[PDB]
């Protein structure tokens, strides 16, 4: 009876949610600027009696949607994403993610009055990163994920597969501050912020010999001075660093901090060096929770492929350090589909992409059913995760 | 006899008219090659006194040549008019005074020019502070415009009154590197790194400073150093000055900086561009007999001409001095503590002393032109001295 | 009806004569291209068994080719002898055993060679550890010395017994910069700075690392960086390595480093030299059917052939493997916890276990060559498989 | 007087004895702190004329103090003896002449010292060309050795005869980086790279040159930059000069270079050492009236004292000028085209003109000492001018 209601609702109303997906696809908004997308999803949740908190952990366009039955049972959380890319506009198919997670939440809410427990959608802006990007990183730090017990989600891809491993990433600004002087007449009175920057860059080049092969550090000079006749008192670069784990990355980023400090000391300058967004973490996978995903991926008619699909780089990792989380992919077209391409945006607004949205909503809604209904399958997952972390 | 008195009577009779022009250009500072109001205001005043006007000279829209010919034999006495402001500072070099002084000088001498013969010429010279397609006089020399005048006169407001200073040679240059972008994490091995090319160029310029002469300079900034942290740059852009005592010495220096760029390109597998954004300023060749003539009338008009080390300058009027006897002197507009390109200087350029400098300088120049036309021995001597010093 | 049995009877009856030779080479370590005792001791043993000797091969004074031809049609089976030690460690790679075992294996097969036809050849191969005019086998390949053999056999002592490993391509390079001196305080404007050129080269090499493949390496030191603080250096000298997975890839990587040097010279107005101080090592091309032959005899001789990731090597025997089917297998001389190029390894190259590994290797190689000559189908298949792969 | 004539008669009637001492030193050129033959040959001549000798001064084995004391009140007149040669060049600074002249001057004045009072002192000053524990006179000043003398006299052979030139302050510094080795192919990630530290220090010094005064210098070389290409270096070693107009300025400059090293260490994770390999050289404080006394006697002895710009020097005699009135003049030994530290200058320093200069300088210095002891008003005037000028 319980599975019937959830599927019936999603199947008779599919076109309504598919429509929300194209409406968001047509209006690509970048991270922390996704006003249309968050409102549209908030409305559908409010239309089905969800209690809405907006503006979460410093993210104006984030939300927490909640429907609580008032009965003991797990709080099953669905991660909604809805940010596009600059120039490419939804070439990661984030129109599907937010709509799929909302449709699944609302699908499950249909029976939550009966099974017990709670349903929650977390609207998570800026997953692609940037200034105050990676909202889920902020949520973990703010304690927003103490509100859920399990974090569900699906991502569109070139195939259907279980959660991939993911990497830790920092996005960092480097700034040097000196003292300007006319370069021809009195450069001996200057403290050269550009010499600091060049020296920092020489140092980062040298570092690459001595970091692990899985690690990355790359960046650009955003402000290199403005007048050729005047010694710069300010320069500004932006950098990424990347490691397999947060523990490893914290060590790696401190090495780069020290290259900046050293450059500062060489040149008599002062400096700032720090994150422009809360750091992204590696995924801690719960295999029994992906088993559950595969099971319903198959029951819904997808071939879940076992293969190396590479490493990801997503703030959903951060949520997996707190609670059992998934970040699987649903096929939305050719196996030659590559994320962040024009052909991938086209794919996210196609009939296959529309089908994946509905299949994703069904899969998640039915996992939520089994986690609240079953206490042995739920406890297996919770105990597995807490052992792996 | 009385031809000197007509010049002075004209200049002094309607001096306040010209002071107003100075103040109107001061209120509305315009940058190099953008001096629409200044050029037009000065062109209208020449046109009001029957000068034949040519506009848009040597690729400079806001440049002009204003000629009054008597139709009789004699020298062509040129007056250099400058009228560009500085960014954020707005006539902190007092160029409102220079253009107006030269116009008023030319028009003073114009009063008498039908009696004494020869020809008066105002050359409107924009963008002397430099920049993209800056230094109009450099373009003028190159285009043949300076063949129209026999002598080139000018005054420059300063912290004191002094004869022409030595000036330096300058190039202003763009360095651009061109590569092949790639995603930095995933596939940096199929990129050609234009920022690496730039850092290598910068490292090489630093090294070069050990091996250049102590009178030479090389300095610059990175205008484009990449835009996305996750993408390898395929384009970087820097802007540089190079300077030396002479144009001969500078062409050697700039070429060394060229090869530093080239080498950076070779190291990184990138391609490159390296060239001047403007024509290129030359060192002054001074004609001491011409500065003697200035000092003479500087004193007659009541200025104390100081003989001290007032440093080197760096002006496209040096380029004109390679063609014809040229002066680039200074007239006091206030405190000896006045430094050029400061807020105090801008305020000084609109004071009563700057207004007075303007009138005195016009008087000095008009009277030099009277004698250069009138006294053939004094003219011959200046022409021959200059010719010896360049030739 | 068994020529196999003569081979083993010879090696087994006078094995102690050969174990002596190994300990004599071991007591007297000689660095690459200085292996006077080793080369002569081995040459004297070959002369004792009717081998014809040519010495000084491909510009290597301590190299040789010992041939014994039956005069009958058949494959020329080559055995590689190595005999160079390391500075300070002195045979912590166990090259005392490699050269002895190959000479013993070739003399073992010589006992039967007049009957089965064909030819036995031993290539004395100095300086495999590398250095200046190092990697003798690289020179042999380039000199056409390997046209004289049809198959290249060898054994190396190791932490266990296994088949040929994959190896990597290496270049060993000199960078020299040539400028013009002047007094640094007084007239540095008349100088061309060979040290600024060097610093600029090093800065460029650092940048290169972001853009090379993860399996590749470039690393070096400054051997001459100027002598007087008050004189602008007119000369600087660095030594570098470059490494890739193939020789085709390494030629590209080394040329990138060539252009980094070249760019540095252009920046500073200096001149430059950039090139190898030794010929240059190549990736192994393995012939699995030849390693199979090894494993078959390895097991007949009592050894356990292990199949595991034993990592990558870097040896000039790879260069040989581009010309003819070649092996570079390992024979157990002690604990699995043995590491190459260490003090514990040198002691193991002269132990009872290392002695056993010599005779076992010598038997394995002699029997392999017996089969390569005798079995045309096995020979044909190994030659054709190598031919398809290269 | 009869005293003045005893002095000159001594120097003239056995000048060839001392010229031979100059040639034997020239024949056997010895580097700083290694001048065993020169110091001993000089010490033996002073021993012969009843001078008390102390050897090994302020940590310099080839240094000596040779004292002849009258036991009567009077100034203690110091004669600075130099005798170090250059590597590969022999005596291309003419130091063979310097020490012999000062010994012959000291001994000439010694003839009369028991009659006029006071004291004669020769300081044997090794390694003035510098290097490891170079510049003995820096060590002497620092050790209190110059409290033994009231005036310091000296002559230096040159292309002409002239008064003490201005001299510069110098530091010779070693830079060492300490890290942690690894196999470069395999384990680079557990290394700390002392060569990257050195490269980074050099890149930093290159950048500094834009920002040091035009009279300042910094230059060095890498003496150890690693030894095996397959191993990340755990040790590098460089040697540097820094230079400035004054010690006050040079300390600021040298500290800037220290911070460049510190920063390189911080970037690479290395440790470091930075410090001088010799006592630092200081700028000359000149006493004009002492040079006037030199010029007086130079002229008497047959020399033309030329007033002209002969550039800046760079010598540890400068250090002595901070304590007592000192001269560092030059005496002509050949063509005006002679340049120090060349083969021609070595050739000059053994020539007849060089021998003549030795005797003349000896005479000049001994006649200078006679007046300094004898004339209290000339002495006092020199002491009070030095005291004023040093501050
Ligand atoms: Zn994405
Ligand atoms: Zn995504
Ligand atoms: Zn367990
Ligand atoms: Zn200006
Ligand atoms: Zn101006
Ligand atoms: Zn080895
Ligand atoms: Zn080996
Ligand atoms: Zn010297
Ligand atoms: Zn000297």
């Amino acid at each position: 009876g319980e599975k019937q209601q959830i599927l019936d609702y999603i199947e008779t109303n599919k076109y309504s949610y598919i429509e929300i997906s194209h409406r968001i696809h047509e209006r690509p908004e970048l991270g922390n600027e996704e006003i249309f997308a968050s409102r549209t999803l908030i409305d559908r949740l409010k239309e089905h009696d969800f209690e809405i908190e907006t503006e979460i952990a410093g993210h104006a366009t984030g939300f927490i949607a909640t429907y609580d039955s008032g009965l003991d049972g797990p709080a099953i959380g669905f991660l909604a994403e809805y940010d596009a890319l600059p120039g490419l506009g939804h070439a990661c198919g984030h129109n599907i993610i937010g709509t799929a997670s909302v449709l699944g939440a609302i699908g499950l809410k249909q029976v939550i009055d009966q099974i017990g427990g709670k349903v929650v959608v977390l609207g998570c802006p800026a997953e692609e990163g940037g200034e105050n990007g990676s909202a889920k990183a902020s949520y973990v730090k703010a304690g927003v994920i103490d509100q859920i017990d399990i974090a569900l989600m699906i991502h569109p891809g070139n195939e259907t597969y279980k959660t991939i491993d993911t990497l830790a990433v920092d996005v960092l600004d480097v700034k040097f501050y000196g003292k300007s002087a006319h370069a021809s007449e009195n450069a001996d009175e200057a403290l050269n912020a550009l010499d600091a920057m060049i020296s920092y860059f020489n140092g980062v080049a040298q570092l690459r010999q001595h970091i692990k092969k899985d690690q990355r550090v790359h960046g650009v000079i955003l402000d290199g001075g403005k007048a050729a006749n005047i010694i710069p008192d300010y320069t500004h670069a932006r950098f990424y660093t990347r490691a397999m784990t947060r523990k490893e990355l914290d060590i790696l980023t401190e090495k780069v901090n020290q290259i900046a400090r050293g450059a500062a000391i060489q040149t008599g300058c002062d400096y700032e060096f720090g994150p422009i967004q809360n750091g992204v973490n590696e995924f801690i996978k719960t295999p029994k929770l992906d088993d559950l995903f595969a099971k319903y991926a198959e029951e819904v008619g997808e071939a879940v492929i076992d293969d190396d699909f590479g490493y990801g780089s997503t703030d959903t990792g951060n949520v997996s350090h707190v609670v059992p989380t998934i970040h699987p992919h649903i096929k939305i077209g050719s196996r030659n589909l590559v994320g962040h391409t024009h052909r991938f945006r086209e794919a996210a607004a196609s009939v296959h992409g529309d089908e994946a949205l509905i299949k994703g909503a069904k899969i998640m809604a039915l996992m939520g059913l089994e986690l609240i209904t079953n206490q042995d399958v739920y406890q297996d997952i919770i105990e597995e995760h807490a052992h792996l972390k």
